[PDB]
């Protein structure tokens, strides 16, 4: 347990909590869906009789995107989410906290060894539904994934936008959100987009996604931005 001076829900990012530590320094955290359990050595706080899990933006790109000024948190209580590249569940565990018992994260991951890890991190989180499969071939898991409210993509592969569009066509509800971690330098966001970056964005736009926000993640992640589209 880390001691905290206060915990209060953020005014706009529902399910996310602003935590002030001893020294007046601040963190964000989610309310633990499985009180007593720790996913990636994150620190745990207790306040008013409830347990919170620190959401460390240096280990999760979505927390980084919020702290870098992403316009809104589109992940909501009860959402069904298709998560491409779930890995061992770091960011998904916080999505699982926010969405609560009636939400679902369908977590696609293609490496058996990473899947085993995820099964071992997420064995008591029953709103996470791991799918062993390659996100390039969503037809092979169409029978396992219902309509989703949102699509979150972090597969760390070139030409991720084509994978995103293909999955969105199969699964993403009308007006569903799409959050995509993209390899990007600060200058791609602030100055002028590189060739490879521009083409990812055009692929999304050509796929009917319209870009609502983009934030670079430095220094939480020096090499990525978060693209947000609806
Ligand atoms: C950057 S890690 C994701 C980190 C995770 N999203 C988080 O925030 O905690 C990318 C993961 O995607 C998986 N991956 C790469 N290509 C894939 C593909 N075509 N389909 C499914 N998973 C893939 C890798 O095995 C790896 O675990």
């Amino acid at each position: 347990m880390v001691e905290v001076v206060s915990v209060s829900r953020h005014d706009r990012w529902r399910g996310v909590y602003v935590v002030e530590l001893e020294d007046g320094s601040l963190r964000i955290a989610t309310k633990n869906l499985v009180p007593g359990q720790r996913v990636y050595g994150e620190r745990i706080f207790r306040y008013n009789g409830e347990e919170y899990r620190e959401w460390n933006a240096y280990r999760s790109k979505l927390a980084a995107a919020l702290l870098k000024g992403l316009i809104e948190l589109p992940v909501k209580e009860g959402d069904r989410i298709l998560y491409l590249g779930i890995a061992s569940g770091t960011t998904a565990s916080h999505m699982s906290d926010i969405i609560g018992p009636r939400g679902r994260i369908y977590g696609v991951e293609f490496a058996p060894r990473v899947m085993r890890d995820l099964l071992t991190v997420v064995r008591d989180r029953r709103n996470i539904f791991p799918i062993l499969g390659d996100a390039r071939f969503p037809e092979k898991y169409r029978h396992l994934v219902e309509g989703v409210d949102g699509l979150y993509a972090d597969v760390a592969q070139p030409e991720q936008a084509a994978i995103v569009v293909r999955n969105a066509r199969f699964f993403l509800r009308d007006g569903g959100y799409m959050l995509m971690a993209i390899k990007a330098r600060s200058i791609d966001v602030t100055t002028e987009p590189s060739e490879v970056y521009k083409r990812e964005i055009k692929t999304l736009m050509d796929g009917g996604l319209e870009i609502k926000d983009v934030v670079h993640l430095d220094p939480f992640d020096r090499d990525h931005a978060m693209i947000y589209a609806v």
